[PDB]
């Protein structure tokens, strides 16, 4: 693209929402479209992107921005990790992501009407969480009533292509959930979502389903990418957003305009800094930093929130995990790969996750008295989900996974499970994003804050009982268990269990929050429409603007904010659409 | 103490070189000495201070600081960690350390002169290194000549009170050191250090020997433990120290005055904090924190230096480490602290290291392609000990210790070896201490900058194989090796070593350099005499002031800068001395 080139609508950041917006935009033929992206403009061309069974070997790789940040930061503890995986490349971290395609509990997005009104709660979003998708249900195993979770888009789901050697697993496994009395559930995309289901995902006929997908052959989108923002550019007489300044690989300054609207989508932590970094932020930390405030929007990089997880593996029986197959080399893995290579069919395709849980743990709560307290205090209702939703997100992943299990090696020998214990409903403050400094090639800071309350360790803890409950005594499953990786949970303690869940714990790679959707400035920093408070011709769409974190993945909330701004955009300019 | 009380001299933190100082200036029954204390007064009446088996216990107890400390910040790589373990109590670190008592080499010390001139170097040193203790062998074990270890100082010292149940396994080490063409060397103190040595320790009977040893029984030194100091009492005009201010655990703000000199003990982190917070300092970094800045000292919290420290625990056969005797619960436990507990006799008296080693590994760095290229680079000499010195301190703790391993739980079975992989001479880059705030209750933040350089990596990889040879290849310990805890080291591979040394590491427990000796402020902040640049009437005595770590664990250098500092006091004050 030349410099200082005019197109209707920029977007900022060729991520998850960001291609979602610029697709949509593009759908009238004569809009013109620019993207600006970090990363490679061609993913689809790369195959550890496309590969669904890849996607772990994606972290420190190229496509990494591989964020150092805190995980949490107590008085007794903290820790600072790398790398805080996100994508880039176009496609964001859609295209480095683990594929399971889940809207979340129909009371949480209800409450999101505290910041965005009516038009922000379940029922109105409900098509907006469908619009992105096209199903598939090709071997015909699920209920007909399920296709209407495919509103036709251009990111083909599907619910997971069953791995073969993996159905003994799956069998086993789903005893031993009816064997602890909880339910089995397939719908949970009506905004209930209580028990043990076949989950979806951004994969179809082995191949990842990224939101570049929403962006090629369009010939009315020009995508510029290895590019990195500088700025925004700001008009402070106009209060307007003009558009925005890039910097090439060659390290030249290029201004790009829009001469309808910004969409800045650069992701839940690059956007509050580009933001902070354009004059727009909490005033008494850009003048830290030298930069001029044009709006004093104290909640920019506030309210980050992300869900913690503490994952841990259990040695299996020979041939009910996939480590054989896919993590070791021999001709097991040879054959699978030959496969792959001719026609894309086989586990290499698998995104190694079938079974998903959503259960409640009141029970264990229950039994302990700082929660029973706690309940109490709250005046007898349920501190983490007071209106029915999960507790967790239980993720049983069919191997062992390195991206679950930061400090330990792989295992040399044996089959594995990789338990995500992912608490899906916390109740700790937020972390933040802050800026490190005025340099535009540095990471922001970054704070998670997990834990920061003490009943988060505590219904942590008593979710990793209740899965190790489920596996070492659910009918079937109980005969599969042959050992704990690297050592034993220390269920036997709460001392140990405070220990281990501080000092395992790990992002579940959902942040969010940090330029929240909102009524007015002292609330959040964009409206119910996603305009910047304070800034003409400014969105944001992407998952910083998710204002209450969704009960489990967020990929689906994400592109559904993604699919409402546009047609808020649309709405906006009759003379175009 | 009678607020507003005056006296002779004051020191600020009742710590290692603290109370040495204290001690020695003392020795004039009519000079009146304050002591400032933010811990216990009473550690002498603490079983788990006395108790040399218990040292390990001190971690996270009341009597430890547990400051959060940044382990290593490189781009590839970052860790918190907490607690960096420090001493909180009368005799501060002295009374919670691991008691090995260890010069270091002539050659390093003789490089002091860089910055402090000839009499701080090796030979003018020897009578400090040795002033502080008086040598027993009351099992006449080793040479006569050892006694030259020993000036008569309060702080009664021995070779390891060998345990009899071990013997067998120091018998096993000594045959496979040997077994490697390495030296047995029993005289350690005249500057030369190679070999494997029968370590002497601050320990004698089975009690502890602290720097609190230097300051009992004297009715001219007042003795105010539990104050935390907010500031130091300075006088603009006459550029001069005139005192300290402190606060009490019922929260009264106290002055007390030195009539002839304050002395700052406070150690290296607290030290440097201190001073900051009084004026002296970088003054960007004051003026950061609303400080005045009363002497722009550069150097103040700069140059921190602490070794590094890989520890490796191996699981040995029965009856070659003490964990069945002393860390589980049981009769043979029961029967060496009733033993304990009458007469002070038994293993519940050790410290659990006997044997010591310092050597070189020349023909292991030798086969690295990067370390030839940097030793050429250098024009020949060896990056790390161009002088002769050691590259490692390896201590063989006969059992688990937890001291030595932050991330892995105590085994619930079998006896173990703990390795503690010492890099004694690091060429990385020193770290910084520096404010938080200006608040005097929070801990000052803490970089040790660990592995700045990879050729530190490259050693301490090196080391651990060079340990891994000894113990798995080497005659008798080879037979006694029964498993790697909790999992393999990977030195099969220069990659996995990278990530291993870095995620496994932890401080050695021997931060210096903070306020180091220096020739003028340019340099360092203080001098030859100690007198902080720039101020009259105050000095600094501690780790600290210590320019060029010393070759191996550190607390003998730290006495003998005390010892050195009262002597010079003496000299200044003839009517007094
Ligand atoms: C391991 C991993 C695994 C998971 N797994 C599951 C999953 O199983 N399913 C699920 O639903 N969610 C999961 N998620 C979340 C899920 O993947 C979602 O994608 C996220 O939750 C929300 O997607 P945004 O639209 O909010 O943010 P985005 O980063 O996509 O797009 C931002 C784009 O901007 C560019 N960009 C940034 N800065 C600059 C700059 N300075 N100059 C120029 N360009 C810049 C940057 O390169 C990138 O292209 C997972 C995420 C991670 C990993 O990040
Ligand atoms: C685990 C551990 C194990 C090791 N093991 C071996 C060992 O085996 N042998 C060895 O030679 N060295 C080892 N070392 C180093 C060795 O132990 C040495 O002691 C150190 O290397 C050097 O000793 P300072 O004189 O330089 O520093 P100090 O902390 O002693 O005294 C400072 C005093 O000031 C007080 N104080 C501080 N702040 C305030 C305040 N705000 N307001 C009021 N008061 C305040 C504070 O409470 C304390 O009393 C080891 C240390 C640690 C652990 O720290």
């Amino acid at each position: 693209a030349t410099d200082g080139s005019h197109f209707d609508f920029v977007i900022v950041g060729g991520g998850t929402a960001g291609n979602t917006v610029a697709g949509r935009l593009a759908e009238n033929p004569n809009v013109t479209v620019l993207i600006v992206e970090a990363g490679i403009g061609n993913p689809e061309d790369i195959p550890e992107i496309t590969t669904p069974s890849s996607a772990m070997d994606l972290r420190n790789s190229k496509y990494d921005w591989a964020y150092k940040t805190t995980m949490v930061r107590r008085d007794d503890y903290e820790r600072i990790e790398k790398p805080n995986t996100r994508g880039k490349t176009l496609g964001g971290s859609s295209s480095l992501n683990y594929f399971t395609w889940v809207p979340g509990h129909k009371a949480t997005f209800d409450q999101w009407e505290e910041f965005g009104g009516k038009e922000w709660t379940w029922d109105p979003l409900v098509p907006y969480l469908r619009k992105s998708a096209t199903y598939h249900d090709d071997p015909r195993l699920y209920s007909p009533e399920l296709e209407k979770i495919g509103g036709g888009g251009p990111i083909p789901i599907s619910h997971a292509e069953l791995i073969d050697e993996m159905a003994p697993f799956r069998e086993n496994l789903t005893k031993a959930w009816k064997s602890m009395g909880q339910p089995l559930i397939e719908n949970i995309y009506d905004g209930e979502m209580d028990g043990l289901t076949h989950c979806c995902d951004t994969i179809y006929r082995g191949q990842r389903s990224g939101s570049f997908l929403f962006v090629k052959n369009k010939p009315n989108i020009t995508i510029v990418p290895e590019v990195h923002s500088k700025r925004l550019i700001i008009n402070e007489a106009d209060r307007t957003c003009k558009g925005v300044t890039v910097v090439t690989a060659a390290g030249n300054e290029l201004n790009f305009f829009a001469d309808r609207e910004v969409i800045l989508s650069q992701g839940v932590f690059e956007t509050p800094k580009l933001l902070m970094l354009s004059g727009i932020g909490p005033t008494r930390e850009l003048s830290r930093h030298g930069i001029n405030t044009i709006v004093d929007s104290r909640h920019v990089g506030q309210n980050l929130m992300d869900h913690p997880g503490v994952p841990f593996v259990l040695r299996v029986k020979d041939g009910f995990g996939m480590d054989d197959v896919l993590l070791r080399h021999g001709p097991k893995r040879d054959a699978v790969v030959s496969a792959y290579n001719k026609n894309r069919s086989g586990p290499v395709g698998s995104g190694l996750l079938e079974l998903v849980g959503f259960p409640r743990i009141d029970k264990y709560l229950e039994k302990d008295a700082e929660y029973r307290k706690a309940k109490a205090a709250n005046g007898g209702k349920d501190p983490f989900s007071p209106l029915g939703q999960p507790h967790f997100e239980l993720d049983f992943v069919c191997m062992f996974g390195t991206a679950f299990q930061w400090h330990f090696p792989t295992p040399k020998t044996g089959d594995h499970l990789t338990v995500v214990v992912d608490l899906v409903r916390p109740i700790s403050d937020p972390g933040e994003v802050t800026l490190n400094s005025a340099d535009p090639f540095q990471q922001p800071n970054i704070n998670l804050n997990f834990f920061a309350n003490d009943l988060d360790i505590i219904a942590m803890r008593e979710g990793i009982r209740f899965s190790y409950d489920l596996l070492f005594k659910g009918e079937g499953f109980k005969d599969l268990v042959e050992s704990e990786y690297p050592w034993e949970m220390p269920l036997d303690s709460d001392k140990e269990m405070h220990r281990a869940v501080l000092d395992r714990c790990q992002t579940a790679f959902h942040p969010t929050g940090t330029a929240r959707l909102s009524k007015n400035i002292d609330q959040g920093v964009v409206d119910p429409k996603l305009k910047v408070h304070g800034i003409k011709k400014l969105r944001v769409a992407d998952a910083s603007v998710i204002p209450i974190i969704p009960d489990c993945r967020i990929q689906n909330s994400v592109y559904a904010v993604g699919e409402k701004c546009a047609d808020m955009i649309k709405a906006e300019h009759k003379d175009l659409y």
